[PDB]
């Protein structure tokens, strides 16, 4: 048995490699004298899927190193497509034909010619047969499988499939014998990451550049979700500070410093700022009780085995910063995975491009254990307008099934809408699908207003005395983003005229 | 085009509802009995998949306020 | 554009019904005496392609509740 992971190359996924070893590759490592009776033909092909950056391509070559081929030829799918019809399929034919010579020449004792596809998922779209929608590339796959399971079948081969979209592949491409067996890779647990860190450090520890104040046990777990690929870049970044340390003139952690730089596959901390200008200004009880409620039912999820999915939307009148509150609710529990979906970046897209950004985000999210995702300004991406009813049916349809779509077993998430008007939604039947709602009343009163202004501190006691004298009495109904807007508009004034400008403008709010 | 149809009734009855709690065991005898005093001679029309979210959302709470918000959020739906 | 039409009628009479059942032979005369006394004087609008579902869907029950369900189902459509 040659399958031990004390060999350094990869780690953390030990069970999955064990499995392929268990049922996939046992035939090829066993004394053949027995099986030569049984005539058991080997797996010709295998599939493994998972997130992109989790070190799958070093598995394949490692089994090639483990059980020696001449060498791998690795290819990328898009590296072969041609406008000219003949060329693309022919390339594949060359790849296979390299082996057939040895197989027929040297019979059935030949060594493996191994193949790897970096991503199939474009080429292996599931063709379907009818007069229309035959397909664009539906004829390359025929040549492929005809090589795999075809006439003059060969036992001289091994082929590795790779994808991040396992469901689009045709079911016959992967029927048993052509590729029988599938494995899932999922983003590694902290144990796998401490192994990986042991790996990439193993030279540094030996060369003793980094001798001190370095613990992988904490430094692994402080990140709950990363890809093993980024960590090597991280280690390279960790290597960069010692070289950026000698710009001034034997190694230090800069990891705690640099982790803020890195966009993860998972959570990001640097996207708040555009959404959070000012932080969370608590003007009164409703604000704090709301985000307290957020902190309340988040625990529901994290402590629930029977409700993986939960959902709310923060409704309220406009310009109350519901977006910001949702962002804070995300930021409050230090989740593994948080992400924004917003029209800001999906701008100027068709009804089926933004959908494919959205399915991308959630199926990206499904495979994390615990997550919080947020969608802002539902009305906008739904492309709602009152004059005419107009919207894209596609979007809400594909959205609400996701609100009713449970992720795979053992993974849980909550989802957050910021919709500012729900009458449409009640009419449009998204509101029965959401579990529950939050009214976010905008500030209704001056006694709360001046309090907030004291928290900001723009205005003096006299400037504030002005307000306190004139109106205690009105109930002003105002969204706060507008408040900030016009104080900044009055903050520029002749000081004597500063305040009553604010007041006069403020009395134009309506209702 | 469809041959026949079958109406799944939603759960009208408090007793029937109470039996499910009795079945699931999310709630203890003391509170369930408190509900029995509270809700009987009563018709309640709420969804099952709604119920799950209710009992759990309350089941994460401190016990004193737990049931109180439960039936409050339940009575949020009259019919 | 159509040169002519044909109205196809739908089964109007327990008479046509029960003789159709004489034809199929699924139900024998004894139970049909009951169904006779049930249909006479009343009108029926149902087409047979739906009937031929009702026949077997009732058939799969035990014989005693057989015909009572059959007609009791047909109450819905006949009304
Ligand atoms: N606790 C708070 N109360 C009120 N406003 C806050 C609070 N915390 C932050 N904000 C402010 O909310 C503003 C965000 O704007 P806002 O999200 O209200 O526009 P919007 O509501 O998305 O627009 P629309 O009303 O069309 O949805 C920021 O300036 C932010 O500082
Ligand atoms: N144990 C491991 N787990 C995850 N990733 C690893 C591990 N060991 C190495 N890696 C990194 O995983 C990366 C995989 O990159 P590659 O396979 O080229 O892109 P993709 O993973 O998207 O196909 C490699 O660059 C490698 O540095």
């Amino acid at each position: 048995p040659d399958w031990n992971f004390e060999k350094m190359g990869i780690g953390g996924l030990d069970k999955e490699f064990s499995d392929i070893f268990r049922r996939a590759f046992a035939s090829r490592v066993f004394p053949p004298e027995i099986v030569e009776q049984m005539g058991c033909k080997h797996v010709k092909g295998i599939l493994l899927y998972g997130p992109p950056g989790c070190g799958k391509t070093l598995l394949a070559r490692q089994i090639g190193k483990m059980l020696n081929a001449r060498e791998p030829k690795v290819v990328n799918g898009p590296e072969i497509l041609n406008k000219y019809v003949g060329e693309s399929e022919a390339n594949i034919r060359k790849l296979f034909a390299d082996a057939e010579e040895e197989q027929r020449r040297l019979g059935a004792n030949s060594g493996l010619h191994i193949i790897i596809f970096d991503e199939i998922d474009a080429i292996c779209k599931q063709r379907g047969s009818m007069a229309g929608s035959t397909g664009v590339h539906d004829t390359v796959v025929n040549q492929l499988l005809s090589k795999i399971d075809g006439v003059e079948q060969l036992n001289n081969i091994l082929v590795i499939g790779m994808t991040n979209r396992p469901d689009l592949i045709d079911e016959a491409l992967l029927r048993p014998g052509r590729l029988e067996v599938k494995m899932e890779i999922g983003l590694p647990d902290e144990k796998g990451r401490l192994q990986i860190l042991h790996i990439h450090t193993a030279r540094m520890r030996g060369h003793q550049l980094l001798s001190a104040d370095v613990d992988i046990k904490e430094l692994a777990v402080e990140t709950k979700n990363f890809s093993g690929a980024e960590l090597e870049g991280l280690v390279r970044a960790a290597q960069s500070t010692a070289m950026n340390r000698h710009i001034i003139a034997r190694g230090d952690f800069l990891a705690s410093l640099e982790n803020d730089i890195k966009p993860a596959f998972g959570t990001n901390q640097e996207d708040y700022a555009s959404y959070i200008m000012n932080g969370i200004i608590k003007w009164g009880d409703p604000v704090t009780r709301v985000l307290d409620d957020g902190e309340l039912l988040v625990q529901q999820t994290k402590n629930s085995d029977r409700t993986p999915l939960v959902s709310v939307l923060l409704e309220g009148p406009p310009h109350s910063g519901k977006t910001a509150l949702a962002a804070k609710i995300a930021e409050e529990s230090n989740f593994p995975f948080i992400k924004i979906c917003s029209p800001d970046k999906m701008i100027g897209f068709s009804e089926t491009a933004k959908c494919q950004a959205m399915k991308k985000i959630f199926d990206d999210a499904y495979k994390s254990q615990l997550s919080c995702v947020v969608v802002d300004d539902i009305e906008r991406l739904l492309d709602y307008v009152p004059i005419g009813p107009r919207f894209s049916n596609l979007v809400l349809q594909a959205l609400l099934v996701l609100l009713k779509k449970a992720p795979p077993q053992g993974r849980k998430l909550l989802i957050i809408g910021t919709t500012s008007r729900k009458d449409v939604l009640q009419e449009m039947e998204m509101l029965n699908a959401f579990s529950t709602t939050i009214h976010v009343p905008n500030i209704a009163t001056g006694e709360q207003l001046l309090e907030a202004l004291e928290l900001l501190g723009n205005f003096k006691d006299k400037e504030r005395t002005t307000i306190a004298q004139q109106v205690k009495g009105k109930k002003v109904w105002i969204g706060i983003k507008k408040l900030l807007m016009l104080i900044e508009m009055s903050l520029q004034m002749d000081p004597e005229y500063r305040v009553r400008k604010f007041l006069a403008l403020l009395r134009e709010e309506g209702a």
